[PDB]
């Protein structure tokens, strides 16, 4: 089915493969496995420190299955070492040296949550405490916008950001996201935020889509019900929420699996089902930030 469309005219395609840090040699096999199967947009981020093997395994697989660069969409997210103004456009540089790319489809904040310049992903104590940074949210959208405006990016949005938060992006931006990912499962539906995200017009993309949930009876029987596999029932079910999915993969079967989601509909009973039955639990909750003042999750949504 059709990409969604953004708030400033361009589309998103509503599959994706999600990316992270798994063995060595598996992001790049996964990239041209993805490519071939037929998805036609990658998950990628600074901070699973592969975006170079990403970016060779992309240009050799655009070249043998003869895809023009404007037939994928790229999504990169700018790391929270990165936040002050002043480190924002070498971080994105560097990500498009690495990924071999001249623009960015979409690149996300990854987290409200700034974190000391200069040294590893996550610099920290000899307590094992995180070192923190204060820089505003704004100021760090600011220099997002001016990626856009120099075509090095062309939509830019927000990661792991609350309501709160992203009220205040819109209040002061330039330029509206376009785009928030965060976590979204049947076993973590994040109703509240998704639908205030919807209402003031960004696009939601779900991660970590299949969450154990593959093993949920309700998700056994309506998968059975509409011979696919959970998994298949799982994102099919965030689809029909009008939501974006990048479940991350590197085992070719299930990249291949998980593509197969376009030819069922879920009914209405079906869906209210799934929703009944959530748990529902934030898998994802880096508690080594919540000591910040902008860490996301502790109010409601």
């Amino acid at each position: 089915m059709e990409p969604l469309k953004m708030n400033n005219g361009r589309s998103i395609p509503v599959i994706g493969l999600g990316t992270w840090n798994s063995p060595p040699g598996e992001v790049g096999a996964a990239v041209k496995k993805a490519l071939e199967i037929g998805y036609r947009h990658l998950d990628c981020a600074y901070v699973y420190r592969n975006e170079a093997e990403i970016g060779e395994a992309l240009e050799n697989a655009l070249n043998s299955l003869r895809l023009k660069r404007e037939d994928i969409f790229i999504t990169s997210k700018l790391w929270n070492t990165f936040f002050r103004p002043e480190h924002v456009r070498k971080a994105c540089e560097e990500t498009l040296k690495n990924l071999r790319l001249n623009y960015l489809d979409l690149y996300l904040i990854h987290w409200p949550v700034p974190l000391k310049h200069g040294g590893d992903l996550f610099p920290t104590d000899s307590n094992g405490q995180l070192c923190l940074d204060n820089v505003p949210h704004e100021d760090t959208w600011k220099e997002m916008e001016k990626l856009v405006d120099e075509g090095l990016v062309k939509s830019i949005g927000l990661s792991n950001f609350n309501k709160r938060q992203i009220q205040n992006i819109l209040e002061h931006c330039r330029i509206k996201p376009a785009n928030l990912q965060i976590e979204i499962h049947a076993n973590f539906p994040n109703i509240k935020l998704v639908e205030y995200a919807q209402s003031v017009g960004l696009t939601v993309t779900a991660y970590a889509p299949l969450g154990n949930l593959l093993t949920k009876p309700c998700v056994l029987e309506i998968a059975h019900r509409h011979k696919k596999t959970p998994a298949q029932v799982l994102l099919r079910y965030l689809l029909q929420r009008k939501l974006i999915v990048v479940p991350k993969s590197v085992t070719f079967k299930r990249i291949e699996e998980n593509f197969q989601v376009f030819d069922f509909q879920l009914s209405n009973e079906e869906m209210h089902e799934l929703n009944t039955e959530s748990l529902n639990e934030r898998q994802f909750t880096l508690l080594q930030m919540s000591g910040h003042q902008e860490y996301p999750f502790k109010e409601e949504y």
